[PDB]
């Protein structure tokens, strides 16, 4: 598989290796705020990140992943639309070449500069590989980034990026507190969807926060200095690593708020 984000290998081509690309519950989607319905029975959302153990940061040629120790219930998501306990495994971002694009989800067709995905898996399936084969296997917490004031809790990430410029490079990344990347409010929209990259598996409960975080232009500029290529290959800047909105089909987006 040689998928990516270019004219020759980007989202319009994915379907040929991964036919689920045209399936019934693909992500991302546009969130139409006037059509999403408040659902009073959503239970409160529980983000329990106090014992998180970050380990490593990896440029995988598509994004950079901050990986966690998920061998125990250290950092978990519960409540909201979720049944049971979902364990944090990694977070990453999608971003643009310019501040007017980058996010995968859209809000009333608005694109944000970037979007953070905190990926968790349902502990009742035992491991991540099993969980992605189930319709309720994953819960992805999505957080929009807008350009404004700097996010202090992001800066440790931004400063390590020079050490993982190219595909396949990793760095030790211990003691990073993902609580520093959250907005104040946990108001969200939720809907059933998919992974936004190959293999495009229809295994995700999406939880998208309404309130964006603000990052500085300098912060996002540093994201854009990464490379999709490996070391010693032609430089291709890691920008516009986002999949556009997919058809909603037979789905309803629920709001946790009035
Ligand atoms: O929402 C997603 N962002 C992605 O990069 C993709 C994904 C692929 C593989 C593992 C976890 C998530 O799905
Ligand atoms: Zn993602």
């Amino acid at each position: 598989h040689h998928w990516g984000y270019g004219k020759h290998n980007g989202p319009e081509h994915w379907h040929k290796d991964f036919p689920i690309a045209k399936g019934e519950r693909q992500s991302p989607v546009d969130i139409d705020t006037h059509t999403a319905k408040y659902d009073p029975s959503l239970k409160p959302l529980s983000v329990s990140y106090d014992q998180a153990t970050s380990l490593r940061i990896l440029n995988n040629g598509h994004a950079f992943n901050v990986e966690f120790d998920d061998s125990q219930d250290k950092a978990v998501l519960k409540g909201g639309p979720l049944d049971g306990t979902y364990r944090l495994i990694q977070f990453h971002f999608h971003w643009g070449s310019l501040d007017g694009q980058g996010s995968e989800h859209t809000v009333d067709k608005k694109k944000y500069a970037a979007e953070l995905h905190l990926v968790h898996w349902n502990t009742k399936y035992g491991d991540f590989g099993k969980a992605v084969q189930q319709p309720d296997g994953l819960a992805v917490l999505g957080i929009f980034l807008k350009v404004g004031s700097a996010k202090p809790g992001l800066q440790k990430v931004v400063d390590v990026l020079d050490s993982i410029k190219t595909k396949g490079k990793s760095a030790d990344f211990t003691n990073f507190d993902p609580r520093g990347l959250l907005p104040e409010s946990l108001d969200y929209w939720t809907y059933p969807g998919s992974l936004t990259t190959p293999p495009l598996l229809e295994c995700v409960t999406w939880i998208v926060l309404k309130e964006p975080i603000s990052v500085s232009s300098e912060q996002v500029l540093k994201f854009r200095k990464l490379n999709f290529n490996g070391e010693g290959e032609p430089e291709e800047l890691m920008v516009d690593n986002w999949r556009p909105a997919q058809p909603l089909k037979n789905r309803q987006i629920k709001a946790s708020f009035k």
